[PDB]
């Protein structure tokens, strides 16, 4: 049950004025595509705070990637769901290396110790299994929504309740303007992640997805089960968990899609005019070195 | 639980092309505004048919308004939710005057006998009470969604599952381009329907609203209870049930808003360029005569 919003003064929506003239703001299945200019955050904050919404944020920091936690968490404190209840879940093989970051009121952090796989591909892929497992261990009783992100990132601007919905994916910053033929889906029919050249809505990034706990558990269980089928068949999808996420979200359409404001790499892509805000961005990195002993 | 969509071939969404350049397609609280060009009905039909969705349609035909049922129901058979399960609920004081309209497979009609109030205003307003009552009598066990419409209308084009959502209102065709000061909300603070001049998102039409059974029961109960408070205080809202609906949807934002394609009067308003389709339209009528003995 939802109580009534209080009286609020804000600009009237303009029925005969598009909120964006340069981008698609709704998918063909009527899911909003979240860009700056599409939402009034004051209305949304009221709606979600009147439900005392709690957001869980999962992040994996395994092996050398513990080095990214301090900036990740500091900047999440500035920009992620401020004003709402937040529960960070840091999955790591090195509990003692988690930095002591000062948290605002109503925000808490749990360290979840997990094993480290040797190959970065397996570390990345086994997040699905690990998130799925903890949906029973903790998440269903502790949070309303889960947001599942890469750690080698920082928040630069607001990431708030405008993202929350039963199931969301994020447009990958390398492909948002691309034709579906150019998307790097898995193209081998032998893999469970296979998507034909004439199928696909978007290329979603594996580095930022989420939803209600129930929908995230479904997604993560399905992707883990598909990756186990592939393993038994001797195939590993071209882009690992991201390939399986794309297969899942083709077949199970998300109820919101986040624009690349929410998943960006300024070193590789700059700051195009179509991005009014750069919210969550890659940290400069030496891929080989940091993924390797 | 939602099964996977089958493989489908359709045009790729265009991230860098607005689906409409002339209208707002999402509200500031991220609810789609449903216009032609915003949705791929093939995707939506798959999603809703994989849930074996049943839609209830309520219509009141009391006193002389029984004359409107034949065209209403015939045209609903052509255009309303075709391919899905439909349950029509005809509320009337004259069961014997309900025309025998031939229904397609999977579609059924129930006649619900109710009393006739003398004043058209009370007939119109007491729909809230009557819909609310039947949410327990029948609707919760029989349908997934309810769509609640005026009878003095006809379907001219597709009205389908693109409208379905937890709670929807429809832009009134006389006000979709108007400033909120010009909206004919109730403006007397003594009424429960009161909305100040600096508040309001849209002017919704009382002639077409709906949602899940749970959300429609909430809306109708709240509006009936507010109309009973007003009656005890000797005030009747300026536009009756429509005034109370607007108060409710200001305080409880709808999860979709239908464009005026879905509620139109061609005699009074013509066929503007902004309407690509005229879906559900007024029948020519003599208001005084037909609302009177
Ligand atoms: O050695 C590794 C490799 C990957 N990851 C986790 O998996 C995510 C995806 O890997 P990458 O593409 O960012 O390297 C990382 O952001 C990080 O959360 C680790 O923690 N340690
Ligand atoms: O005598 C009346 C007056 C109103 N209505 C119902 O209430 C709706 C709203 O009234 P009106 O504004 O269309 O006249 C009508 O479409 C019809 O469904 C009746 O059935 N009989
Ligand atoms: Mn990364
Ligand atoms: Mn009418």
């Amino acid at each position: 049950f939802m109580v009534s919003l209080p009286r609020m003064v804000y600009p009237q929506p303009k029925v005969l004025t598009p909120c964006r003239k340069d981008v698609l703001v709704v998918t063909p299945w009527l899911a909003p595509i979240v860009w700056e200019g599409t939402f009034n955050i004051d209305i949304l904050n009221e709606q979600f705070r009147l439900q005392n919404t709690t957001i869980g944020l999962t992040v994996f920091a395994i092996k050398k990637y513990v080095a990214f936690l301090k900036l990740f968490l500091e900047t999440a404190e500035k920009h992620f769901m401020v004003g709402h209840r937040v529960h960070y879940y840091v999955f790591t093989d090195q509990p003692a290396a988690v930095p002591r970051v000062t948290l605002g009121t109503g925000r808490q952090l749990s360290v979840l110790e997990v094993r480290a796989y040797k190959r970065w591909q397996d570390v990345s892929m086994r997040r699905m299994e690990m998130i799925s497992d903890f949906c029973e261990r903790r998440f269903l009783s502790e949070v309303d929504y889960l947001v599942c992100v890469d750690v080698d990132m920082e928040f630069r601007d607001h990431v708030g309740v405008e993202i929350l919905t039963p199931l969301f994916g994020t447009l990958h910053p390398g492909f948002y303007g691309s034709s579906r033929e150019a998307f790097t889906y898995e193209r081998r029919p032998q893999s469970q992640a296979y998507i034909p050249k004439d199928e696909g809505d978007f290329y979603y990034g594996g580095a930022f997805f989420g939803g209600s706990v129930q929908e995230v558990q479904r997604l993560t269980r399905a992707c883990h089960q598909a990756m186990m089928v592939d393993q038994a068949n001797g195939i590993e999808a071209v882009w690992h968990d991201e390939s399986h996420l794309n297969k899942y979200l083709l077949r199970h359409k998300p109820t919101k899609v986040l624009s690349p404001e929410y998943l960006w790499d300024q070193q590789l892509l700059g700051w195009p005019a179509v991005l009014r805000k750069l919210r969550f961005t890659a940290v400069p990195k030496n891929h080989q070195a940091v993924r390797n002993p």
